[PDB]
């Protein structure tokens, strides 16, 4: 709405940069730290900005907004020597492009959003849970035997009692029909029996693009056709399969194990036996239903019947599988122990289908070119538990990320805050551009300050967020990781976490850059210096800080001194950019005055909690 980046560029890239549409804020290291300030307060859009910043720590730039374009690999700072955010390849300055280098940055910009959620994400996977609106990323870097991953997915076309079919979505190529395969169902499992596993071919190439889950998993194989793999977690076996004794015999009892039983059986004048294959490892999942957790028997379909049976939980169809390939798989969900409760997923059947209809499926869904967005949605489908963040009610703590403000949640705001009241870490869209890939709803900046502030719960904005993991867990979030301020500027974060002792102005809090044209235009449009300080970062809504701290930082710090005061910064290793109660009171009280009923309790909450102290 208003927060933007630094966009710094590094000596030889400057040139350029002039010929653009955008400000540009030069420097001069000298600049004193109150300049950067008063400066950078200026640009009421993104910047670019070059020369001399030898002075200066990177939590410092970064609550200022920077990020570091160049075409070197790191910038001499005084904390540390960073990686640049972006790197420009040589020939593409070069040149001298203003546009081709103003593109250059915003795909790179769009690249580093990941690296942001990834450092709330895992900063979450420290401290929790329960997980909740989750997706396939949330998925991939989870531990399955700890993290319990919630959510409501996207459910993908699917055939049991039960149709509904189509309609279709847009969609990519992806990995091979078998190895796209292993991809989605290979999550929780322990062990695999694999029946009919070929020349193994497939599940290398599963270790070669996979290798972490391909570790982590133990592999029965089972082929008159498979080779010796060398590997320590496979233990292979020529035996055919024509009963459910030839796996038995290979499963230690003693302990639990989530299992899973993955078919793949075929031979070589009719087909009839491509059947009653199918059929059998049906019937062989069946009979052990009770030892594994679940089944992807191979379902290839006929062309004699017009409708069959089977046993089934679910039937679909096959990412990255040829247009011809006629064959759908058989998720069959079984009892028997698993660290995801899969439940809702019906207690696999028999199952009435008309070959029509699947006919239909691989009509739509199959293709050489199809199935990237099929095989995610399989995958948590599979794999999550689908449960709904707001209306849960969890015994052990956890986490809310950026599902919260979707729009499928507009209206429901006070369920909202609920969640942020008690969650370890959760994430709110307040930002007010246009604004895209994102379908969010913002909420009120001064409402998410007011709301957030608990004694336990510190309320802040994305990048304040960020400052603060990178200085009190540093190790949880590096100071070298790449990120963008201005986009972790338009999510409001929450934390289960304790006020510092002592409650040090540090960056994670006092940041309010352009709080100053931000005064002004307030004035302007809306009119009514710490006591005016509190309201304008209120009215404003350009600004999300933890209230709560702020102001035992103010009266409970500040008075202390000087010398006592500085020492308790050395230390808490915080660091800063700007060198009673009756104000705020009124301040709130103002607040109000202007804004009864879109609001604020709460306030009289934030008042009466000054007023007692
Ligand atoms: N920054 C960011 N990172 C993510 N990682 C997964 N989803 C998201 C998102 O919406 N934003
Ligand atoms: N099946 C599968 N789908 C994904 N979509 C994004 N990541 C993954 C993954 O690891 N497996």
């Amino acid at each position: 709405p208003e927060p933007h980046a630094v966009l710094y560029v590094t000596n030889e890239l400057s040139h350029i940069v002039k010929d653009g549409f955008l400000p540009i804020w030069k420097l001069t290291g000298d600049e004193s730290l109150n300049d950067l300030w008063l400066e950078n307060g200026k640009y009421a859009t993104d910047v670019y900005a070059y020369g001399d910043v030898s002075k200066w720590t990177i939590r410092q730039l970064r609550g200022h907004g920077f990020i570091f374009i160049s075409t070197h690999k790191n910038v001499q700072l005084a904390d540390i020597i960073k990686t640049v955010d972006v790197r420009i390849p040589r020939e593409v300055a070069r040149s001298h492009d203003m546009k081709a280098f103003e593109n250059e940055i915003g795909r790179r910009r769009i690249r580093m959003r990941k690296g942001f959620g990834d450092a709330l994400r895992n900063y979450a996977f420290k401290m929790a849970i329960e997980f909740h609106g989750s997706e396939a990323e949330t998925l991939n870097d989870a531990n399955p035997r700890l993290h319990k991953i919630y959510g409501m997915p996207e459910i993908p076309p699917l055939y049991m009692e039960y149709a509904e079919i189509g309609t279709r979505f847009d969609d990519e190529p992806t990995d091979e029909k078998l190895v796209s395969m292993l991809d989605y169902i290979v999550y929780s499992a322990e062990e695999v029996h694999y029946i009919g596993c070929g020349d193994l071919r497939t599940l290398m190439q599963f270790k070669k693009r996979s290798p972490g889950r391909f570790r982590r998993v133990l592999w029965h194989v089972y082929d008159p056709i498979a080779p010796e793999c060398s590997d320590p977690n496979v233990i292979v076996h020529n035996i055919m399969v024509d009963s459910k004794k030839d796996i038995l015999k290979h499963m230690n009892f003693l302990k639990r194990v989530e299992r899973l039983f993955i078919w793949d059986v075929s031979s070589d004048e009719w087909e009839t036996t491509r059947f009653a294959e199918d059929r059998l490892g049906e019937e062989i999942a069946y009979e052990m239903g009770g030892a594994f957790s679940s089944a992807l028997i191979k379902h290839r379909i006929p062309n004699s019947k017009d409708e069959y049976h089977c046993i089934s939980t679910y039937l679909f169809p096959q990412p990255g599988a040829d247009a011809d390939m006629y064959e759908l798989r058989n998720f069959m969900r079984l009892r028997g122990y698993s660290h995801v409760d899969r439940h809702m997923h019906p207690d696999a059947s028999v199952t009435k289908v008309v070959s029509r209809d699947v006919r239909k499926m691989v009509e739509l869904y199959h293709g050489r070119d199809r199935g990237r967005f099929l095989k995610k949605r399989l995958f948590e489908h599979l794999h999550i538990v689908r449960k709904n963040g707001l209306l849960h009610e969890s015994d052990e703590p956890r986490a809310d990320l950026f599902y919260l403000t979707n729009r499928c949640n507009m209206g429901l705001e006070p369920s909202i805050y609920e969640v942020m009241k008690k969650s370890v870490i959760a994430t709110a869209w307040v930002g007010r551009a246009p604004l895209y890939d994102y379908d969010d709803f913002a909420l009120p900046r001064s409402t998410v300050m007011l709301n957030g502030s608990y004694r336990d719960i510190r309320i802040l904005d994305g990048n304040g967020a960020i400052l603060f993991l990178m200085w009190r867990y540093p190790d949880i979030v590096k100071k070298d990781l790449t990120y963008d301020p201005a986009w972790a500027m338009n999510f409001a974060v929450s934390l289960k976490e304790p006020i510092p002792d002592p409650p040090v102005p540090d960056i994670s809090l006092c940041r309010f850059i352009g709080l100053r044209v931000e005064s002004s235009v307030l004035r302007v449009r809306n009119p009514t210096d710490l006591s005016g300080h509190l309201y304008v970062t209120l009215m404003s809504g350009a600004y999300v800080t933890d209230l709560f701290w702020w102001f035992k930082m103010i009266l409970d710090w500040s008075a202390q001194n000087r010398e006592q005061k500085l020492r308790d910064l050395k230390r808490s290793a915080a660091e800063v950019i700007e060198w009673v109660r009756n104000d705020l009171i009124a301040a709130l009280r103002e607040y109000k005055r202007k804004m009864g009923m879109r609001e604020g309790a709460s306030i009289d909450s934030w008042l009466e909690l000054l007023r007692h102290l």
